[PDB]
Formats: structure tokens, C-alpha cells, sequence
């Protein structure tokens, strides 16, 4: 049965770790997968996470199965982060949260739930795009269409092209939005743009799906949720697939959430029953450790303030690497204006490298960016900056 | 888009956790979900597990993503536990293991893999079966057929009927076997029957899939793997969905494995690529914490001797409860001979109780069993035995 299985296209991002590891060039540099690094080029455990885990070591008395939807206090903390403490969504009990294995898990759960229980047939995603969106949604039998998003001459959100692109999108189509730190462009709608989009989505009868993996990385926790909250103020229904992988540097514990919102409690509770059925046929119930850490941190005043400052330190270091990055490129002999890189949010820099230029950075310099030309600014340090910028300049 | 979604109960068995929880009667007894309890009626974290978490707290330096297939040492330890240390499957590099969130996650991964990459159309499952086998495989678009298994008269394998009912299983069909402690019946093939079954499937051209969640709970670690290894010795191709939820009392950390076996190394690597693609389309990569614990324990000599003793203590306690259970059924004047229960492997007794008797147990006595009549013997203590036995006696 297995002799004739055909090999797959390597994943443009995930496949990068093996290719990087196998490269024998001394001085190779990994700017691929979006993991935050410190000044030393390490990805450490957060001290607030270590404190929470020590707490769990001392105090946990069982590993008994969580509910299918996970730790209740986790869902409750997720909803405050997403919607704001005194939110009308929370007071009206209009939202149900399933703790999932990562925002990835939340995406797949959303996709299965929608394919099995609704009339949804397509999801609209942005180009440039995050590859797993089309992969996850297609696997659940959903068709995926692209909307336009980016002006590549100006390195700007092309707002009219976004809207014109979606003239197409019908009532009961899903439209996917990145809550902040658009992956890969780093360009986000303004508040006013978020409000226009929200109003258009209501009028068009779209079902909004927010992929929210970077809360805290654009401007800060509350300001990063403005876009989502503006959609939340307008809509009877939406889904949020959120992650704690990046904001807690908890990548490998797979901590995320699928939040369902509907017009009232009755409806959301009833629809959430079928979300649980979608999880049943998948991984059955979610992993306790990472979510308990996040719930422990978010529930304790003192721990939370420790985490919040760690998060801003992460964000400030990336801002510093972005200034250093555009400065070093100039100094290494790039003509070009690269100031547009300073105003991209999140972990990445995106300009306009072709696949050919990316492959050359790799073969010739051992510098690994993603096939799309996306570079991990958060993987840059004062020590790799010079060789990495020299590599980039040579391929321009 | 959500208003017409219909009320449902998701997982029937996990659904019992809630039914049990919401019940306000103080003498309620839980005999549903297969979770081990100690003498005090608690589900403690294992000492070996606490020791491992302690080590991890003290020594982990990163939460950077695992590879799609998880911790390499976890994979190694799994295949050794599965196939034996000297195995030709290991030396010949014919097996690839992905760490998954539970054996449940492994079943889903296996099903998507098959649905997507092979011409497998149907999966044959025992009668009776674990309920989630059917819904998992159906969710991936695979027909599920039933084979004869349990002789509900002799409380025995109806082996000849099993072979008759599999006559129509075609070359390239999947046949699902439980590695040991068949759930729910507690009746496993003998080694000789396993050997007959291994011969037949080679002859018939079936793809065997093993659900192996109870290694160590029938007779012991190596003894329980005998059926699997008799299949491994004969087959070109094979899939194992194994779990550490029960043997490490680690239910909520979601620790399992999907093992793929093919004829040679090139074949298994090319197909495993597509297994990785099925995971990428799903939760992307598995949770580190639980599997780290298991890898920590299995690769350190003293730590694993502590674990094996704890597992021995779990099995030995269950057997003492089985004996106490039939004896006190008798003493309470039971109107059927329940000595057949002594012969069942694992955590359960499949007792022959009807749906009516199950509902009356729940309603009159606050004793909660699975609707099939399966009761969790591992949830029985000396303290709850007499009340639960008077309950069963009254409904017979
Ligand atoms: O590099 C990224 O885009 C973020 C990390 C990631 C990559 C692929 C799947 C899940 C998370
Ligand atoms: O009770 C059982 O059959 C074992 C525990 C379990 C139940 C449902 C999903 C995963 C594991």
C-alpha cells in the first residue's frame, strides 16, 4: 500500500530546519522559522514560565484528562486578552473557547468544525500569505481563494485592492484576517481601516476568522486587539484562532485557543458542542502543561507583570535589530531606501526577494530565509548582522 | 452561520465526566472513563513522572519548536518498547515514529495519512469496538466495517467467527487490532491466535493497524507486545498508534506515537514524508512536556526501574479489585456468576449489563458506567466496592 506514495513538496517554512541543520558551511545563519532569539542567539524559557512550572511541580496532584475544551481558567483568561475585561461579549456569554494544541490546532479545529456543520465552502486569505492557511483549510475540504493586500512598490497595505479583491466574497464565505503583525508583510490595517473592513464584512455577510498569533508584538497587548475588538463590536459571529507560542515563548508546548462567538449564549453553547465533536475525532483533549503555565501567569498579578515586561523586552529587542538591520545594509553597500522595514511589525522583514535570490543566499552564503523572501529579524543578533547583511547585499 | 447547528453530545465516554461531575448526590460512584485510581480513590501523578518533571524544570533551556515528528529519543524509546531492542525493524531502519498528542492524535494522523496518500477505502474494527475508532476513521472519509470478535456467551474470543467475518476484507483494507487489553472486552488473542492472524493478513493482503494504549496492563511490558511483534515479523507494512496516557498515568499531557512500518528504508522515509504532511495540515508539531517526561524516564536506568515498579503496582491493584469485585458481588447475593471477569485484561470489566441496567444504576444509585455496560475496575476501592456491588445486585 506504501510503495507508490508520491513524495510531497517540502513545506516552505517547516522544511527549513532540516535543510539548515544539514548545511556544512561554517558560519551558516538561520533567518527562517519565526522563533524569537535573545542577544546571544538563544531561545530561552521565560522566567515567568519557569516560575509557573515550579508552581505546577509543587502543587499539581493529578494528570487526569482535561475536558475536551481544556482548563476553564485558560479560556476565561484568553477571552479577557482577546475581547477586553468588561467586554459585552463576556458579560453576554457569547463566546466559548477550546484550548487547543497551538494556534495551528485551533485553525484545523475551526476548519473541521466549519466543513462538518455549516454551509461554508471557501476561505479568503491574503497574498502574500501564510502557507499553512491554504494547507489546513484545503485538508478539511475547504476551497481557498486569495485576496490582494500588498503594494510592493510602496511596501504598503493596498486598501482599495484588498476591498476590490473581495467584491467576490459572498455571504457565508469566511474571510481570514491576521489580528496584528501580518505574516509575512508586517503591515497591518489602521484602526480606521479595521472599522471600514468590519462594516463591509457585516454588510457582505462574511464569517470573520482571526488568526491572532502575535498579540503584544505590534504595539502592545490591548492595542494589538483593537482590530479584533472592532470586528467583535459589529458581528454576531466570528472565530478567533489564537496562540501563546510567541508571546510566552512556549512554542513547543502547543498552547492556543479556538474561540467561537455567536449571537447569544444559547447559540454559541449549542454550536460549541459540535466544535467539541470536531476535537473528539482529532486529538480528543488538549495538552495540560503549557496551558496551565499560561493560566497560572495570567491569573496572578505579580507573575503577569513579570511576563508583560518580558514580552516588551522581546518586542524592544526586535525593534533594535530592525534599526541595526537597515543601518548595516546601507553600510554594507545597499543603495536602496530600506526605511519601510522599520515600520513592519512583528518578527519579520519582507521586501521582495525572489526564490532565486533566496536560494543563492542559501547555497552561496549559508543564510536561510523562507522561499517567499521573508526574513526573521528576531533571529538577528549584533554578531550575525554583518555577515547576514553582506550576504543580502551580494544577491540584490 | 451558527444558528442552525444542532445540539449534540460529543464524546459519549468523556461526556460521562460531565454527567458524573454535575451529579449532586454525595454517594455517587464513577466507573466510566478509563482512568486508574489508587487505594484512596485518587489519580496521583507518578513519582517517576514527578522526578522527571523536576529534572526538566531544572535543565530545559528552550521551548523552541520540536520537529514535526517530535523528540528523536522519544521515537527511539517507543520503537524499542514496541518491537524489542534487537528488532530487525529497528536495525533495518524500516520504522518511522511521529510523537503525537495521545494515541487519539496518532489514530487521526494515521487516518488522514491513509485517506490522503493511499487507495485504502475501509477499516475493519472489532465487535464491539472502542466508539472513537469509528468516528475517527469516518471523519477522515473512510468506511468502517465490523468484524466478529466477542463471544458474549462464553466471554471468549469467537475466533472462528472473527475469521469468517474477515473473509470479505480485501487486499489493501485496514484491519484494526488492539495490541493488548482489548477495549471494551478485555479479551486478547493468545500468541498462537496472534500468529494465525499474522499469517492470514499477509495471505489476504491487509494493512494491520494496532491501537496499543495498554502496554504493561495485561501481563507485562514485553509479554503485551508479543502480538504486535508476531505481526512485525511477517509484514512488509504496518501502522501502530500507541499511547502513554495509561502506563505513565499521563492522560492530560497527550503523549502518544504513530509508528509507520514499510518494506525498506527508502519506502518508509518517502511515506513518512506524507505522514509529516498530514501533521502539518493538523496541529503542526507535538507538545514537548509529556513526551520529554517519557523519554527522560525510558532512557535513564534507575528512573525507569522506578516507573516499571509503579506500573506493576497499578496492574497488581487492578487485579486485586477484580477479585474483590466478583467475590463481593457473590456475597451481596448476585444473581449471575461473575467469575469470568477474573479473565479480562486491563482496567475494565465488560459485564453484560444492558443499557436499561446502566441507566437505572445511574438514576437509582448514582453509579455511572459506560452505556455498553463497561465498568472501570481501576476506579474501584475497598471503600466504594460494597455500595457499587449492592447497586449492581439491585439492577440484575
Ligand atoms: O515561521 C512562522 O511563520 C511562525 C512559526 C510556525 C511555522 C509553521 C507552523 C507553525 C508555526
Ligand atoms: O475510557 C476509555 O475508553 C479510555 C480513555 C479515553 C476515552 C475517550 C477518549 C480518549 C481516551
Amino acid at each position: 500500500m506504501f510503495e507508490n506514495i508520491t513524495a510531497t513538496t517540502a513545506d516552505p517554512i517547516l522544511g527549513l530546519a532540516d535543510l539548515f541543520r544539514a548545511d556544512e558551511r561554517p558560519g551558516k545563519i538561520d533567518l527562517g522559522i519565526g522563533v524569537y532569539k535573545d542577544e546571544t542567539g538563544k531561545t530561552p524559557v521565560l522566567t515567568s514560565v519557569k516560575k509557573a512550572e515550579q508552581y505546577l511541580l509543587e502543587n499539581e496532584t493529578t494528570k487526569n484528562y482535561l475536558g475536551i475544551d481544556g482548563i476553564p481558567e485558560f479560556g476565561r483568561c484568553t477571552q479577557e486578552l482577546l475581547f477586553g475585561k468588561g467586554s459585552a461579549l463576556i458579560n453576554d456569554k457569547r463566546a466559548r473557547t477550546a484550548q487547543t494544541p497551538g494556534g495551528s490546532g485551533a485553525l484545523r479545529v475551526a476548519a473541521d468544525f466549519l466543513a462538518k456543520n455549516t454551509s461554508v465552502k471557501r476561505v479568503w486569505v491574503s497574498n502574500p500569505s501564510w502557507p499553512n492557511h491554504k494547507s489546513v483549510f484545503n485538508s478539511a475540504g475547504l476551497e481557498v481563494r486569495e485576496y490582494a493586500y500588498y503594494d510592493a512598490e510602496n511596501h504598503t497595505l493596498d486598501f482599495d485592492a484588498l476591498i476590490n479583491s473581495l467584491n467576490e466574497a459572498q455571504a457565508g464565505d469566511v474571510v481570514l484576517f491576521h489580528g496584528c503583525c501580518h505574516n509575512p508583510t508586517g503591515i497591518d490595517p489602521t484602526l480606521e481601516q479595521w472599522q471600514t473592513l468590519a462594516q463591509l464584512s457585516v454588510e457582505k455577510g462574511w464569517l470573520p476568522l482571526f488568526d491572532f498569533a502575535y498579540q503584544g508584538f505590534a504595539r502592545g497587548l490591548e492595542e494589538d486587539a483593537e482590530g479584533l475588538r472592532a470586528f467583535a463590536a459589529m458581528h454576531k459571529e466570528l472565530i478567533v484562532a489564537s496562540s501563546y507560542s510567541k508571546n510566552f515563548a512556549l512554542y513547543n508546548e502547543r498552547v492556543g485557543a479556538c474561540t467561537l462567538v455567536a449571537a447569544d449564549s444559547e447559540t454559541v453553547d449549542r454550536a460549541f458542542g459540535q466544535m467539541k465533536a470536531a476535537i473528539r475525532d482529532n486529538y480528543s483533549s488538549p495538552p495540560a502543561h503549557g496551558a496551565s503555565v499560561v493560566a497560572t501567569i495570567l491569573s496572578n498579578d505579580a507573575l503577569r507583570a513579570i511576563w508583560e515586561q518580558e514580552l516588551t523586552d522581546m518586542r524592544q529587542r526586535i525593534q533594535r535589530m530592525r534599526q541595526l538591520f537597515v543601518n548595516t545594509l546601507q553600510e554594507k553597500g545597499a543603495n536602496r531606501d530600506f526605511s519601510f522595514i522599520i515600520k513592519q511589525n512583528g518578527m519579520f522583514s519582507f521586501s521582495g526577494l525572489t526564490k532565486e535570490q533566496v536560494l543563492r543566499l542559501r547555497e552561496e552564503f549559508g543564510v536561510y530565509a523562507v522561499a517567499s523572501g521573508r526574513v526573521n529579524v528576531a533571529g538577528m543578533t549584533p554578531d550575525n548582522m554583518a555577515p547576514l547583511c553582506e550576504a543580502i547585499v551580494a544577491v540584490l
